[PDB]
């Protein structure tokens, strides 16, 4: 259950975990993920440019920050065969910072 939190820790969060694999900006590239700009409030596997496993786009899901919390603590526990699945973020508090932020940063 998302609670908002600290877009600036959650900013060092996204630096430190997830920008290896992700920009976020509108237009940016998909460098090894996708972009998520715009990732909220729409289904999985539809970042236009990107060819997903079929695995995250039958999965079916519109994200929220419900979900989305759940997905980063594993993502191949919540989409099995998911590629290049990176090892989750753990603690609570840390997802909801990190969500926090790409609410804002997605937008
Ligand atoms: C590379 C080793 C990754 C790291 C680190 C993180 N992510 Fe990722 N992401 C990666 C790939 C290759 C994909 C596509 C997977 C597929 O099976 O096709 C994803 C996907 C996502 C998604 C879903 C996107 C969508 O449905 O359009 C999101 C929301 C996401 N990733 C977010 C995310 C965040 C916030 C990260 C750090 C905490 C993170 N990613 C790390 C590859 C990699």
């Amino acid at each position: 259950e998302f609670k908002a939190g600290s877009a600036k820790k959650g900013a060092t969060l996204f630096k430190t975990r997830c920008l290896q694999c992700h920009t976020v900006e509108k237009g940016g590239p998909h460098k090894v993920g996708p972009n998520l700009h715009g990732i909220f409030g729409r289904h999985s596997g539809q970042a236009e440019g990107y060819s997903y496993t079929d695995a995250n786009i039958k999965k079916n899901v519109l994200w929220d920050e419900n979900n989305m919390s759940e997905y980063l603590t594993n993502p191949a526990k919540y989409i099995p065969g998911t590629k290049m699945a990176f090892g989750g973020l753990k603690k609570e508090k840390d997802r909801n910072d990190l969500i926090t932020y790409l609410k804002k940063a997605s937008e």
